[PDB]
């Protein structure tokens, strides 16, 4: 029986992987980041997709979220899919800075506004991952992300949520929040993640070295072969 | 029909990855490794394998082929294998400072020395990687590598070689060194993989941007679905 983590918890193991073990943000980013574009090109196939090829917006928060987010981006365009992504608050740092223009030389496109109404974007996106807020979001949704989460639960078109469905009390989940179809639970999954409604609940971030695992007693489910991804139940 | 480097050409290559599209270092190695022992696993399953779980020496060398060699190990205990590195040249760098931690606090056994016939290697491993010297790499075999190279053409049991097979001129090749059974080519295939003999040749690194791709003229073959590694003929 797979744990869900605490808030507190999740920040602790976290904490112990770039304390004790010493993997770089760089490092367990991008493997955040390939977990998420794998999960979301199984979940939905260019196949099994409407449009040759499979447009997909991904909108990025401020913090790391926005990061696998970016990431996650470029691999999907890797993987066959014809990504755009919003990004609205950048900050500052060589990380993100680094990652947009890796993006950038990908011929991904950016906006530089959110649609406004959810009928658009349905139009224009086949799938919209939510790379907004992740577990250590503590409420204060702050513009434009408040009018984007409103946006977003408007949608018909389904979305991917990495880590957490932004906006949903990271332990209480959100009942009137948004309902995402995917979810990609990064290294362990959250107490918010038993509200989960969709249809995919795919487990990332092959990385939890088994001492880690049997600390915070995580259960973790074995990982097929070389896959760095889970489907749940 | 892939093109195989030049050594310049790579080089070229490898150098746009960091310069115009800016990769960091720890973001390329991290999918090289990952690759490398995706690759190795496929090759050479645990449940094909003769002991459980099944033994691979990693031999990691001073520049960056080390670097990959250690994410491999990790990714490879990850994946069931019982990986045990020796790395004699340590370069004192935060980046290989932290590979190495990563790999300690993995219960990853590193040894102080090579055994010293190849009858011994080939009794304690059923699979020995060779992170020794990369593409870069301009002959003077300095000791204790030589030595190593020596025993390692000995072996009965397979060597897998990351990018290169560590003493083969990177164009030349060479007829007399050591014959690796699978050679994992990483971002694109080098000259010298014209003259591998051995049954596995896997290319690695899903991370070339189509206009590099486009650029480098590379016809690279299309990785299947959400794979990282594509086999050869
Ligand atoms: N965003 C990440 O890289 C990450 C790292 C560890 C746990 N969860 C997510
Ligand atoms: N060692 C690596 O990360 C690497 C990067 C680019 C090309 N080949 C190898």
């Amino acid at each position: 029986a797979v744990k869900y983590l605490s808030q507190e918890e999740a920040q602790a193991v976290d904490q112990e992987l770039f304390n004790e073990y010493q993997f770089s943000v760089d490092q367990l980013m991008e493997l955040a980041g390939l977990s998420c574009a794998t999960a979301i090109a199984k979940a939905y196939p260019p196949t099994s997709m409407s449009k040759s090829p499979p447009t997909v917006l991904v909108i990025c928060g401020p913090g790391n979220n926005g990061g696998d987010g970016l990431v996650c981006a470029r691999h999907l365009k890797l993987f066959g899919y014809q990504p755009t992504i919003y990004y609205p608050k950048r900050p500052n740092k060589p990380l993100f800075t680094g990652l947009v223009t890796q993006c950038q030389k990908m011929d991904i496109p950016f906006l530089g506004e959110m649609p406004p109404e959810p009928m658009m974007v349905d139009e224009l996106y086949e799938l919209v991952v939510d790379a907004i807020f992740g577990f250590s979001f503590k409420g204060d949704v702050r513009e434009p992300f408040h009018s984007i989460l409103s946006v977003l639960s408007g949608l018909t078109v389904p979305i991917a949520s990495i880590d957490i469905p932004s906006g949903w009390d990271v332990e209480k989940g959100n009942p009137s929040g948004i309902q995402p179809d995917l979810l990609i639970s990064l290294t362990a999954p959250k107490k918010s993640a038993t509200h989960f409604t969709g249809r995919y609940h795919y487990l990332g971030g092959r990385f939890v070295p088994p001492a880690l695992e049997k600390k915070y007693q995580l259960n973790l489910p074995s990982y097929p072969d070389t896959e760095c991804v889970y489907r749940l139940q």
